[PDB]
């Protein structure tokens, strides 16, 4: 049950983190000079599914795919079928995330959580429905549906741990999905929709105002409760957003790290942490999305991405791009020599 | 001759860059959505030693090692011998750069351009002298010495191209070397020394004022000419700084990319571009050094690092950390599918 899942997320291991910190301070560099590699290495040390030390075994990027009824409100530039096309492309290795995952030695799990098309062979099927409801006139989904999906995705994710996955990245694919992401960001952070509605997949400037109105209308009609994340997800989110949330809950329950991606992933992360604050220490940022609301969303999570790529593709592409960074923190930790063995004293 | 070298640096290939741009726009993503991977891929395309396309073959990080007489002015926290110790450690694979280079599949070339110790077996010997002169009372070196070293290093670097190196990173090791780097930054950018003098290798706050005075004194006594970079290097730089400059000149002459590292590398880069503006399109930033003057130096090069790690180790560690990013630009370019093959039309 979802209650049990949330309850049983482990706290970070303070003991391992102290040990990690002392090890790092003794490595063959001025103390603190590797900056955020150090802090990342200590963060990792504290994640119980890594067994007391910064390590990366196998890597999996989970790409949650779905369509949105709010497409019909004119907020997306690409035809609805692009979501289905791209999910099929994911099975052939031709996408941005696939290419960047291959570079990182990561496997990509393409999950259909609600594409409005025929099922795609070879894609993992968790489809709730053929696209979510149009958040401009009503809820994306029932609370039952959002709860079931979270629990489904969380279990899938934590099962990957038995196969030797120690690091996750989340991603999505869904035309129009920057609209619910913005709605959620607005609702969790209390920022006005005009501050958090971006151009998404190259929406023209003339169409922005409509998107802002649509976000405002979705929030007015649904009255999402900002202190109930599952309410927020179910009312003005999407199946993809819920899925990504589910990945974060599952990784956290497993005591393991998840790399965020971009703007969509930030919205999901806001929900994750609202639902369960104990998720927060397992989340690792990757890059700083070029999407307008990014700064606000990231500030509410108190996160500073490592990568400033002006990237806005989604798919988990940024998450993939950062996996080498996580690996570098571990290599630093395990493979550097020590000050003491060169007789270099702390000054 | 150094005149011939500088003269014969090639301009970037506009034709290849246009072709690269059109290819990238047709890949299976919204145009522009990979942001700085795109721009990096096009920058690469234009470097003539890469043969018309973004590619990475073998990778080499060149770590220029030397000692500085200005050590005697109380501007560094670690004993002078640390430079020699660490260069020896570089031969054993135990250093930050070694570990990060191994992660990136890069080879590290440890070059002694003036360590004040006995020569270290296994280190490439280009030593100009046993440490440079104390920039507080006089020049670091003669102009002849700075010219000879540049030319030596440039040739070494471009020779690595015959062995299949297509990407370089620069680094250094030298106690006290953040003092001349600051002096050079102050002189090239016209910023007051107080704005560009950092804590280096954990210099305590009580000792900062002395370091600022020392930079001011070095500039007052030497009167470096900001419009003659070789003058600036020879008077208030260091053998390590000159060497790194030489790596940038050699890579540019070869038509090939070099990754910058941190603050030291920025100072060298300022010199490189002053000496030869045609170097600039070959330089690629890695990370944003935690050193105080970083922002100013980087602004004068109009550069925005990809990585915000709060890193201040040097050694070429950041340069190594970014090589996977360069590789990702190429993988994007070569391995993504195309919009047209999925019948997705530009909207
Ligand atoms: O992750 C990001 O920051 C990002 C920012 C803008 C757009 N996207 C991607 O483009 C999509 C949605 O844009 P739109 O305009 O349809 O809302 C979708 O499939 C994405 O993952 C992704
Ligand atoms: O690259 C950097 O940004 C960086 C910033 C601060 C210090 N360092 C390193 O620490 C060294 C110099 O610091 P200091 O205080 O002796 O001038 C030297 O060997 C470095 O490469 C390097
Ligand atoms: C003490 C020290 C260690 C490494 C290094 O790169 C510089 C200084
Ligand atoms: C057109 C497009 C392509 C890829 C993608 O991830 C989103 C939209």
């Amino acid at each position: 049950t979802l209650h049990a899942l949330l309850r049983d997320i482990p706290a970070p291991d303070a003991e391992a983190m102290a040990r990690a910190q002392q090890h790092i301070d003794g490595l063959l560099k001025p103390p603190g000079s590797l900056g955020r590699l150090e802090t990342l290495a200590v963060q990792l040390a504290g994640m119980p599914g890594l067994n007391g030390t910064p390590q990366v075994g196998e890597k999996a990027v989970l790409v949650m795919c779905a369509d949105h009824g709010v497409w019909d409100e004119g907020v997306a530039v690409y035809p609805k079928i692009v979501t289905a096309i791209m999910a099929a492309n994911m099975t052939r290795g031709t996408t941005g995330v696939c290419v960047l995952a291959a570079q990182a030695g990561a496997k990509v799990h393409v999950i259909d959580v609600g594409i409005d098309a025929e099922p795609i062979p070879g894609v993992v099927n968790m489809r709730v429905a053929r696209g979510c409801g149009n958040i401009a006139v009503g809820p994306a989904m029932s609370r039952l549906q959002a709860e079931a999906l979270l629990l489904e995705v969380s279990r899938y994710t934590c099962d990957l741990a038995q196969r030797g996955v120690t690091l996750f990245g989340v991603g999505e694919m869904g035309m129009a999905n920057t609209t619910p992401a913005a709605a959620m960001v607005s609702v969790f952070t209390g920022s006005d929709a005009k501050e958090v509605v971006g151009i998404g997949a190259n929406l023209p400037p003339s169409r922005i105002d409509n998107k802002v109105d649509v976000v405002r209308r979705a929030i007015a009609i649904n009255q999402p409760n900002p202190r109930d994340g599952i309410d927020v997800l179910s009312k003005v989110g999407g199946f993809d957003l819920v899925g990504m949330t589910g990945v974060m809950l599952g990784a956290a329950r497993c005591g393991l790290p998840v790399l965020l991606d971009g703007f969509l992933s930030y919205s999901a992360a806001l929900a994750a942490c609202q639902i369960a604050p104990a998720v927060r220490p397992y989340l690792i940022p990757s890059h700083f999305s070029a999407e307008k609301g990014a700064r606000i969303a990231l500030a509410h999570l108190s996160m500073e991405p490592y990568l400033h790529m002006a990237m806005r593709l989604g798919e988990g592409s940024g998450a993939a791009l950062a996996m080498p960074i996580v690996e570098a923190a571990c290599a630093m930790f395990h493979n550097m020599g020590e000050l003491a063995a060169s007789n270099i004293v702390l000054p």
